[PDB]
């Protein structure tokens, strides 16, 4: 939840930030950080500091 931008739904649910740092942890623990049970990559550029992908795991 906490800075994630993808493009492929793949990609943000395996990886986490732009470049991909080291603060991934899958879309599932990158979920968990808020409480929340799942993931679904949606595409709200209100996080996605690449607007022109847009896509981030939107925690359920």
């Amino acid at each position: 939840q906490i800075v994630d931008c993808w493009e492929t739904w793949s990609r943000c649910t395996k990886w986490s930030q732009g470049g991909t740092g080291t603060l991934w942890k899958s879309c599932n623990d990158r979920c968990k950080e808020l409480g929340r049970k799942r993931g679904q990559c949606e595409e709200k550029p209100s996080r996605c500091p690449l607007s022109k992908k847009a896509w981030t795991c939107i925690c359920y």
